[PDB]
């Protein structure tokens, strides 16, 4: 497939190399974020990750990773040429929480080299959240292996009920997870993916959300909040020329 091809977090399971071939790991200083490869030279992440504005030269993007802490021969380490946060990102409400990283091309003009382990994810227009974050709130460390958990979409009417997130759910946000709790994104999953298998297009992986924020991790009535990728489609297409 052109995109969304696949080879093979609280309450998740290990996701081995090739399970999420589009997932990007972003490193700088003592900081970390995840993202999604949406094209050979582009990675979609959360804007809140880069709000302190590190220099693009201080960032490292790693594609093909399984373990966050292992050096790996087929993994691709790329420099970041530049990045663009959404111009309307609000550090107070987290509305418009999205950012694009332009990867540094080599002499020939290539960035990510596609392989069974590195593939772009499809853009939108059976769901899972993935990341290397804390496996529970209060964990002293990030997960060593990538984790994956199945979560369903929750309607805006249910996510904005007063006992859930109320008036904090704004245009551009979506919720996924369970009101019972147990399975969710957590601290350290920032910028990572919420992908769904597209039944209309051969079950290809389609990026529906970007891990943005939550009240706790896996708490009752507090599901994870994500940036609605479909809502920002024209912005992403405009800024990825
Ligand atoms: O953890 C976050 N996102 C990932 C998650 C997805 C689902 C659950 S956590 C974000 C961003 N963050 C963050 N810290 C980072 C550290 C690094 Cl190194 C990189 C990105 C980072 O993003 C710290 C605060 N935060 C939050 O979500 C705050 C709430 C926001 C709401 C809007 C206003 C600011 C606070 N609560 C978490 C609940 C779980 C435990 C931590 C607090």
């Amino acid at each position: 497939l052109s995109c969304g091809q696949r080879l093979r977090v609280v309450g998740g399971l290990v996701a081995l190399r090739g399970a999420h071939p589009y997932i990007a790991a972003l490193y700088w200083g003592h900081s970390f974020c995840a993202g999604s490869l949406i094209a050979p030279c582009w990675v979609l992440t959360a804007a809140h990750c880069l709000q302190d504005r590190p220099a693009p030269e201080d960032l490292t993007v790693v594609l093909g990773q399984e373990r966050r802490n292992h050096s790996c021969e087929p993994c691709q380490t790329l420099a970041v040429r530049s990045y663009r946060l959404h111009e309307a990102f609000s550090p107070v409400s987290y509305q418009h929480d999205l950012a694009l990283l332009r990867l540094q091309e080599d002499a020939d003009g290539s960035c990510a080299l596609l392989s069974p382990y590195v593939q772009p994810v499809c853009l939108p227009s059976l769901c899972q959240v993935a990341g290397w974050g804390h496996q529970f709130e209060g964990a002293e460390e990030y997960a060593s292996f990538l984790q994956e958990a199945q979560v369903p979409f929750l309607s805006l009417e249910r996510c904005s009920a007063p006992d859930v997130h109320g008036s904090s759910i704004l245009p551009g946000m979506l919720c996924a997870g369970f009101l019972e709790g147990g399975t969710d994104a957590c601290q350290g999953d920032s910028g990572g993916p919420l992908v769904c298998e597209d039944q209309a297009a051969e079950r290809r992986l389609t990026l529906q959300g970007i891990i943005s924020w939550g009240s706790g991790c896996g708490d009752r009535n507090k599901p994870g909040v994500y940036t609605d990728v479909a809502y920002y489609l024209a912005w992403i297409r405009e800024h990825t020329v």
